[PDB]
């Protein structure tokens, strides 16, 4: 390996062997049918509801995120970069398609497939990533930078439907050698939301844009229909000549065939016939290739940028609404501009890579910080952009000043901003997009006085209930399969409108969106200010008992939403008294004094309240009324590491929270698998896990970096990371199960997952406050 001197990946980017087997991955631990599409991942590529493509390790694009709310795991085989080197003075050269596998049918078997073991790396460290190439055969080696410009405090280039890739190529030889690299596109027109006839009318067309020390050469890939639809766009991919190589190219092979149209050309020379040919096709899957080619003599080194971009503007939810994307903003709705797009990011890379540079740096030249924890900060990130990310620039057909966000929970439970869920999960959003975050509150502030009296059947136990209640928060703001935005709580295991945590979660979530943004936004305050007092006065009438706390109804009425609480729970009450001071301390902010005094009120009943019911000398009982009301739990404090967060003191004395801090770390992690795999939700007394529900034999991802955190602020500072680090093992170490890039929100003790690609453990972005 010579060229990693060459370029410049961090230590901390996670990395494994292209081709690589990983023999101890997990798998869902659930009776029903969850998502599973194995270990083979990478950092995907795309902005901010662009839809985004995973690029595995193997060097597949193979998980795609196109169809917004969607996850399909496919490899589309003609997606590939190819190489070809000669040594000067051979009869023959050697050309190898850059991807460890083969496709499972006879379509493309004239490439050479099967990328050997042993023979390069792939690193990540989101928003880029690299494939190196050291490989006896290939006497040139390469290297490729791959990255979208993902960029906080930027709405911008964040949005956009794009992809890098720079191309570093080093000969350490003492001979001459040719060498073509080769970028290869299905026109992929029809790969999903087209019903009937999916390759028909596709066409390429090849683009040369020379203007004074550029040229740009591009395949644009769509479709003759002018048709504004889902399916309908383009796609690009593209090269920017630089000194020292030609560009060769191929604007239409057939994709459902042996591939020989192209690879006869590129395995004799590794050029290209230039061949334009906009004939659209009929049946057959076609593509299109752009190469290329250059002399490399003994110690050279040359960088050359490719690029992909897709233009897709219209996205569809199950329910019939048609949204456009944000991107189109910038770029057009029309779906005629993905040349345009490509283009940007050929002459603008630079640029990107630096402005990345300067917002990872910071962390990265922290050295008092260990590498393994800014792999899964960065890393955890991929979320934010694979997470069924939906951002609107107008419904179709109809202009507002806002344009509405919304991120899964996660794919099994196909739910936008899941409240209780985006509590733990929008970290990153308010530290590093903040426009966005404060955009979602408003979008919760909107809902709280909807009423929908429609009825829904409960899964959990058959029961009817009312759709949306007025003066409760949704739990979510729709489906993908349904109607994001508009129509809200398309949850139904349980009942959201009675939870005890969602209101309180919801006036948290406002009161921190001013406190990180550096408590000047007062026009925040006073939008919001109305829901805020609505939805604390809600909650205090499910005080059954007047002891001044909401009263958990011995169902699973919070979050943990199998795991059942009963009278007044450390969970809900912690989050409860926490909520009742940051609405004083809004209320002193926008000079309502009898909110102030009204709420004051409630705080110190309800905080004497907790502390007699629940303190018992070294912990906080779980509750007043469960069969194991005295177990254990992670998340007991909840409240207190938001107050911490929000500087809104002591909600409780410093020398119990301290004492049950360290209980939490000395049981639910040091007692669970040699604390080694995070925090275990329950744990009894005696040091044995919680049996009463799988959720209390569950780790939650999310929890245990929230909880870390927490341990963080109060001074455990080498709990705090040992906590943090069973999560990062699990995810991203050897030893692990294999989530990289799809961190779940749980896993039992044999390491086993549910749900897969999960909002929550963005919760390690509250280890940066
Ligand atoms: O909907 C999101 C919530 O899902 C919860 O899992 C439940 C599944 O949604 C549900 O389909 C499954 O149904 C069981 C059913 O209860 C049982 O009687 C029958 O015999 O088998 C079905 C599955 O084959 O129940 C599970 C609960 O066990 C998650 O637990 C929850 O966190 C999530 O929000
Ligand atoms: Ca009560």
């Amino acid at each position: 390996d010579k060229i990693s001197h060459k370029i410049d990946i961090p230590d901390s980017a996670w990395t494994i062997g292209i081709g690589e087997k990983f023999k101890n991955a997990g798998h869902p631990n659930v009776k029903y049918p969850m998502i599973d599409d194995s270990y083979v991942q990478g950092a995907p590529l795309g902005g901010f509801g662009a839809g985004t493509i995973g690029r595995t390790y193997n060097g597949g694009f193979s998980r795609w995120h196109l169809e917004i709310g969607k996850n399909k795991y496919t490899t589309v085989y003609a997606n590939q970069f190819s190489v070809f080197q000669k040594v000067e003075g051979n009869k023959d050269g050697v050309a190898q398609v850059l991807y460890a596998g083969e496709p499972e049918n006879g379509y493309l078997s004239s490439w050479k497939w099967d990328y050997p073991k042993e023979s390069g790396m792939y690193y990540a460290l989101y928003p880029n990533s690299w494939y190196t190439y050291t490989n006896k055969d290939l006497p040139v080696q390469l290297a490729v930078k791959q990255f979208s410009p993902i960029i906080p405090y930027n709405y911008k280039e964040t949005s956009y439907p794009v992809a890098v890739f720079k191309w570093t190529a080093y000969n350490p030889t003492n001979k001459n050698v040719d060498v073509s690299i080769m970028f290869t596109w299905q026109n992929m027109i029809g790969f999903f939301g087209k019903q009937v006839n999916v390759n028909s009318g596709n066409f390429n067309k090849i683009i040369k844009d020379k203007s004074k020390d550029s040229e740009i050469v591009a395949a644009v890939m769509g479709n003759i229909s002018n048709d504004n639809e889902e399916w309908n766009g383009e796609y690009s991919i593209g090269v920017k000549k630089v000194p020292g190589v030609d560009i060769s190219y191929k604007a239409k092979f057939v994709t459902t065939g042996d591939g020989s149209d192209l690879w006869h050309e590129f395995s004799k020379n590794g050029i290209l016939d230039n061949k334009d040919d906009e004939t659209p096709t009929k049946q057959d899957g076609i593509g299109s290739a752009i190469a290329v080619n250059f002399k490399l003599q003994p110690g050279q080194t040359i960088e050359v940028p490719f690029a992909l971009s897709w233009d897709l503007p219209i996205m569809k939810f199950g329910g019939g609404d048609k949204w456009y994307k944000m991107y189109t903003k910038y770029f057009g709705k029309n779906g005629k501009n993905s040349f345009a797009i490509l283009k940007e990011a050929l002459n603008n890379y630079q640029k990107w890579e630096k402005m990345i540079d300067d917002w990872q740096k910071p962390i990265l030249s922290n050295k008092s910080k260990p590498d393994w924890y800014k792999t899964a900060l960065f890393n955890e990130l991929y979320y934010l952009a694979d997470g069924g990310t939906a951002w609107e620039n107008g419904k179709v057909g109809e202009k507002r000043t806002n344009n509405m966000f919304g991120l899964l929970g996660c794919f099994d439970y196909n739910y936008y901003e899941t409240l209780d869920v985006r509590f733990y999960g929008s970290f990153p959003l308010v530290m590093l997009w903040p426009d966005i975050e404060k955009q979602v509150m408003r979008q919760f502030a909107d809902t709280i006085n909807v009423q929908d009296s429609s009825e829904f059947k409960v899964g959990s136990n058959g029961a009817m209930a009312v759709k949306k209640v007025q003066g409760m928060i949704p739990h979510d703001l729709g489906s993908s399969y349904a109607l994001p935005w508009i129509k809200i709580n398309a949850y139904d295991w349980q009942n959201p409108n009675i939870w005890k945590d969602l209101n309180s979660k919801y006036v948290l979530l406002v009161y921190r969106d001013y406190v990180l943004t550096g408590k000047t936004d007062k026009e925040f305050l006073k939008y919001t200010w109305k829901s805020v007092k609505t939805a604390l006065d809600k909650l205090k009438e499910m005080d059954k008992d007047n002891d001044g706390i909401p009263d958990n109804e011995g169902i699973p009425d919070q979050t943990y939403d199998t795991w059942s609480m009963k009278g007044t729970s450390a969970y809900c009450g912690s989050l409860w008294l926490a909520a009742l001071k940051a609405a004083q301390e809004i209320g002193k902010v926008l000079k309502d004094n009898e909110a102030y005094i009204k709420y004051n009120e409630w705080y110190k009943i309800a905080q004497q309240n907790f502390e007699k019911e629940l303190w018992n000398g070294e912990y906080y009982n779980f509750d007043t009324e469960s069969d194991h009301k005295d177990s254990i739990m992670a998340d007991q404090l909840a409240g207190q590491w938001y107050a911490d967060i929000l500087r809104l003191g002591d909600i409780l004395p410093k020398d119990h929270v301290q004492k049950a801090l360290k209980k939490i770390y000395e049981f639910n992690v040091m007692k669970f698998e040699n604390g080694k795999m995070g925090a275990v939700n329950g744990m009894r007394p005696d040091g044995i896990v919680d049996e009463s529900d799988i959720q209390a034999q569950e780790v939650w991802t999310g929890v245990t970096y929230a909880l870390a955190s927490f341990m963080k602020y109060r001074g455990m500072t080498e709990e705090a990371y040992n906590t943090a680090y069973g999560v990062y093992k699990m995810t991203y170490d050897k030893s692990g199960k294999g989530y990289w890039f799809r961190t779940p929100e749980a896993w039992t003790k044999d390491g086993n997952y549910r749900a897969s690609m999960y909002m929550r453990p963005l919760s390690i972005w509250s280890m940066e406050v």
